[PDB]
């Protein structure tokens, strides 16, 4: 991988035709297998943000946001948003970002982390005051990436176990914009 | 297994000796892996409520419950206390009940949750208000058996996805008792 990739790198919304291919790299990316309706509602442009990088024609990087008015944030980090901020103040949760390893350390993810900024930045029905997510403890690599573009660590989120299932620990990390 | 078999079996506390029976007998009734220290905790006697039934010397059922205040109940299922209910007022959660499945069927699971019970309506530290409890959807066999037993459903949890896990849809299910 050429270091000048990231300049013929493209910018475009999923689309249905992605389907497979998300699917696969979100295999490789993380351990936790979402249902296939999630893989169709996140190409469908309809209830998420979801950017894709490409390089000649091949997917080489994806973020994945949800925009919520106070009701939608996870009951654990309902605080991330000072108590003063109307119930219709929005935020971004970033349900996922991921770049082909090959291609990492090239800017991609740096880029599209700065698209999604921008776009609830300034468009005015996805306008956000927050950004945050939630990362495991043994992620190292994107603690660093986060906290290196000055999201701050807001909670830790310890380990639970119910006959439901387990959640292991992690953060949440939050950055805040536009009077955030 | 006789049909009498009830008739001769013993209640008594888990000890630190049950600890490998115990794991062997949850690594065959769930499928969800808690850590050796949860083990450690049940068979201490401290933290929770733990009654074994024996037939012959061997374990053949068990009950785990954890007596909590208001403030420890599950956030999800925070309601299943009135308002007026003083903070101290306690509930007994149910972490495990299951019975040899050669076993069941013969009175043994209910005996120990009439245990489970008599205890918590007739001393004072441990005395509670309800007893609560979490079930998955496809677990029909414990649902009726609740179900008979008065138990109420109080809530659907739904399904959970997370980088940190996934918790499978189940519900949340209520016993009043001692004027609760
Ligand atoms: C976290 C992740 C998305 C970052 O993507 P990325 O494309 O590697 O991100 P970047 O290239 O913009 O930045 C990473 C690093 O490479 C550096 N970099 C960028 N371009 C570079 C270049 N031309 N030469 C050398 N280094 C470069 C960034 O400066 C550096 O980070 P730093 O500024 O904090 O020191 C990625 O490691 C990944 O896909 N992990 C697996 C999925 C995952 O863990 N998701 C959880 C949510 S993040
Ligand atoms: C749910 C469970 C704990 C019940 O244990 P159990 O020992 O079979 O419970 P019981 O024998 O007291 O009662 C069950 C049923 O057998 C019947 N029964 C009891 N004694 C009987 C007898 N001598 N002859 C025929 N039927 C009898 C009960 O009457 C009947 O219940 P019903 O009144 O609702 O019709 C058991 O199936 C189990 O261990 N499941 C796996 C673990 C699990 O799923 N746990 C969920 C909570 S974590
Ligand atoms: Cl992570
Ligand atoms: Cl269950």
């Amino acid at each position: 991988v050429p270091s000048s990739a990231l300049s013929e790198v493209s910018l475009r919304l999923l689309c249905h035709d992605d389907i497979d291919t998300v699917k696969h790299l979100c295999g490789d990316w993380f351990p936790i297998e979402y249902p296939d309706s999630w893989y169709r509602d996140i190409t469908s442009n309809k209830k998420f943000f979801s950017l894709a990088a490409t390089y000649r024609g091949a997917i080489v990087g994806m973020i994945v946001a949800e925009i919520k008015n106070r009701t939608k944030i996870h009951k654990e980090d309902g605080d991330i948003l000072a108590s003063n901020f109307s119930v219709d103040t929005q935020v971004a949760y970033i349900l996922s970002l991921g770049v082909v390893k090959e291609f990492r350390k090239h800017g991609i993810g740096s880029l599209l982390l700065e698209s999604l900024k921008d776009h609830i930045s300034t468009t005015a029905q996805d306008h956000c005051k927050a950004i945050y997510l939630h990362v495991l403890t043994t992620n190292n690599t994107a603690i660093n990436f986060y906290e290196n573009r000055d999201f701050k660590q807001h909670h830790y989120l310890p380990y639970y176990y119910s006959i439901r299932g387990v959640l292991k620990d992690g953060f949440t990390y939050v950055l805040y914009i536009n009077g955030g």
